[PDB]
């Protein structure tokens, strides 16, 4: 019954990568660890430090066979405009990993983070090479996601599986 | 059964007038005519002629007791960011009328224009002073909708409701 | 769920063409664009401009690979008596395209335009060569249908479906 | 269970009488006998003697406290055009009794005469002063209705109910 | 849905013919017309002319390839005692055609003539050579049925079905 | 669950008594014993001694405060014709007690004696002063019922219910 | 529906015969008539003449190809103790036919004689050589069963089935 | 769900005490401990030690505020015949406590010990003063019930329910 | 229905023999007798006499072809920690037999000894060589169960299954 | 639908505190923050550092109006024996906060951490003064719970609510 310990619900969605549109399938990433995270909405007045921190430190995750995937319920087109908007004027700047458009709210619903208001909560899941969910962190409010702690829990999971 | 002829499904939703957020309610427009239109998505590579041409001629609609309302399934923050982008680099510029945020997709649903993809088709309904839908234009593809033609239909409707 | 952007409901019905009874199947028009319109009742005191305008201008539509079909819930025999009544004495005159009998109301119901009175609303549907609805105009009340506006929307649908 | 022996299903409908539209309620004929008959369609090539024979002899029913109501699934507007067409050219000529429009097909259905084709069978029904159905004659095919035999049954119901 | 126009419900029941008990199957009359009639009860005080008139004129039906069957909800034994009572003392006298016993009331029910009192109305059905019901007359009271009118209707149906 | 031991299902039905039609209600015999019996049909070739033996000895039952009722599924009219046929010619002759018509077959059904052929078995029920069933005999064929044994059983029940 | 006229419900049960336990199957008596009777309880203060009269006269049934089976809801062990008690002290004495234990109450229930108290009513049933129930007598109360009248019915069923 | 530790199902039943019939209600024993035991059948060839041992030693149980009730599915009349049979001739003799008739099997079913054979298993239940089951011993087969062991478990239940 | 007499519900669960973990399966004991007992909880202030006295005399059970199995709803790690605690400070010391861990509570459920509190009552079942439950002792409260008495019942059972 | 953001399912259960048995009701703690955590089972061979770390540092949570509650599905009696077993021999040693007995598995089921094997997963929830769940961390495997990070997320929630 619990999402942690079970096989990660698969998905096919539009994403922006290297400022172009492509189709992403979660199970195409098997053989690799995935850090899948949800944030409510693009173009808010909340500083997007939860997305940009992972972009600036993306190299540390590639170098340990981890991909990173960000998800909100905004369209591929909203993601792309937010990525081409500078950090200084409320944007994201270039982004090193895919930003997923959950336009039908099926990914947020499947992972248990969709609220009645039509947006996901703040939430992170670490998925193993065989596609099993080994960790979930879910936040009702905007405070720090520590990138140091995300990486610690992820190295703790790699250690225990080898 | 049919939407045209029936009383307009009501909705309470967030919107953007004058670069501020406000809750708007359809029924709080009874005694004005409403041009309610839907479009797929903010920030597309489709030129937003449909939205901007209504803005640029809004004067004419104010002047025959009519409100204009656009809707998509995008958030209210997305609407503000598209309004605050200049037309020259893919935006709307200042919008003379509320742009409604169907974020839950419930307005599109109740008007029969939500698709399997999670976005609305291009559709325009005309709602009269009493709230009853008198007209619907629904388009699958992008092609310059005639504001001249929309306005003709609004006047023919206005003409027949005073005779 | 939306009619527009889905495959047009097929139908097999009696119609009047060149003053004779004929079986019409919508899907036999695949390869051609179809302007399919609905009006309420034959032999009313409303001028039938929305039907004679398409007759006089039929050539403009045939020259861009387009059939026209009008539909009411009246019988085929009612249609033929209305076609053989002159425009002078309240009728249609000679008509250049088929007029369809929706006598069971199955067509009006499946296109979303059957009222609880047992008649269709005033409605227009453009259907492409592969049998998909691209456009829908539905009116509660009688005014002009602009044949200019129909031709515009049709030709914009034709231009978009090459490029 | 059987229609004959039970209280005639009431209807409110449009009718043509003295070339004008009016609302008929079957229950406002209590106090009078009603001959209620159904025929399939207006403007066919079947000679309408089932309607015209009753009209031509209508004084004979009026003078024995009897109304005649004819019914088909055509509109008020088709009924008027048929009444205003001369017998010589396939019309009815002036009609002496109301012609009822069963546009929704609810009267045909309640009287068990609606076919899968959306038209009624030929049927006649005699309804008494208290609105009970005393007689039904139902025909799959077209041949002469004897007005003399209809009147024989009518007067036999009158004679039995006098005693 | 209407009985008239559809295949006659078949039955296998006891009958009295030529003062003897036999089993009658309706479908074994395929190739002949059938006048099937229903009356309420044997041994009432209503003079039975609706039965005996057909007996006395049976040869006229037999000469146009038509069988006559009478049905009530009484037993074959009640039928035989009634047939063997003289007309002076209340009975039928010899009967030239089968009198069918609908003891389980199934035939009355299937033809739509069974009342809540457990008896049939007075009812008459003309069934063609293929077993389709072409005509029904149904009376709530003893008004008198005309053998001449039955015979005229039957010959009209035979005339129509050869042309 | 067993009928014997429980309150007799009440009935209101037509009967023939003293050559006249009257309505019989079982519960109106409260205060008296009832021999209720059922036989299949009137006017059969089985000699009716099961009915006439009780007629000829009725005074014996009346003198011990007991009514006799006979029931079949035949009409009151069939009952009266049978009562008015002499015993030599197949009938009952005068009958001293009511012969009840179970025309809707409800009484046969409630007492558990209705067969699939739409007739009752031969059955006899003794019902006491409070309306409770104390005895049943039920025969599949005409074996002969003994009035002496019926009478012995009745007096045994009367003897037991006073001590 | 009725038990009488239908194939006797089969049972497999323990019985006492010649003071020993054995399994009885009702269907192994095909070829023979069976008188099957039910009584409430063993060891009551009601004189058991309903059981002992049949035993004392058992040769008379055996010599007309008839078995006698008595049934109650008591156990095989209670039946044996009752058979081994002298008549003088409330027993049966030696019994000439099997006494069947309806310990689960399934036989009482299948024969419609089980009361809400968990015992059977007094009932007798005659079953023929093919295992059809031809006769049933059911009693709410205790009085003399005439063995002569049981034998009269038995032999009447034998005589009717010989012909 | 468990019987043990829940309130004992109440029951109202016929029993035999001091050779007379008495109505026993389990809940009238509130204020006293109850040893309630079940055995299969009276008058078997098994020695009834599990019942005579409790009789001889009844005083030991009454002196610690404890009633005893034995239960079988046999009738009260069966019980009395078994009590009035000497131990020498296969019986109980004089019995110091009530023996209960579970004739409808309702008691055996509600204590969980009714087999599909229609008899109870060998079972024992100790019930405290407030009507709660504290103990259950259930055996498939016949051996000793140790009255020493019952008395032990009872007195340990009594000692625990002070302290 | 009842557990005693029926085949023992099987279970696959973790256990503790010789201070190691092993999966045990009831049915892999067929051809030995099993004493299966349940107790509420590990590490209570109740002296574990029931568990230790069976250990201390296990020799006697090994010697008459019998296994012992204790069960509670506690984890297998809890069982090891209670076994590895000396009797003097609240523990079991070395246990001569498997101690089963009903962690999912499914064994207790299937044996009818799970309470609303989530723990088993004190219960003992004896299962024979073929797997059929022949005995059940169920206790609500804590009182020294007699190992002498349990063993007597196991031998009586053993005695009867060789005769 | 999501447990984070919603009102915390209330419970009444047996617990051990100061080595005695008492009844705990979660809603008796309203007016205070609660850190409610689940661990699989008592008396395992896994070092219980996830329980003892919070016991040793309990004072830091009392001093910021937080109570701590540990839950497994073992009985009140199993908890007490584990608490009176020394750390050196696989026990817990004295314990500064209640250890809850979820004997019927109703608390584990309500919080979404009960597996099919009859035990909770490793999981932590921070509940606000008004009884709303503002955080969830759920782990499929035994690695570090950081007490430093638990306290950071908890101080982040206090900050944002005042």
């Amino acid at each position: 019954k619990p999402l942690v310990g079970s096989v990660a619900p698969d998905f096919k969605a539009q994403a922006v990568f290297d400022q172009e549109f492509q189709e992403i399938t979660l199970s195409k990433y098997r053989g690799k660890y995935v850090v899948l995270f949800f944030y409510p909405l693009d173009f808010t007045f909340v500083c997007p430090t939860e997305i940009t921190a992972f972009s600036d430190r993306y190299k540390e995750f590639k170098d340990i066979n981890t991909e990173v995937l960000g998800v909100s319920v905004d369209s591929q087109f909203t993601h792309l405009a937010w990525i081409q908007t500078d950090r200084k004027e409320g944007g994201l700047g270039d982004l090193a990993y895919p930003l997923v458009a959950d336009l039908k709210k099926e990914i947020s619903k499947a992972y248990g983070v969709l609220t009645e208001d039509g947006i996901s909560l703040r939430g992170l899941f670490i998925i193993d090479k065989e596609g099993v969910v080994q960790h979930a962190t879910i936040n009702n409010l905007a405070f720090g996601r520590s990138v140091d702690e995300t990486k610690r829990v992820l190295q703790a999971i790699q250690y225990v599986q080898s």
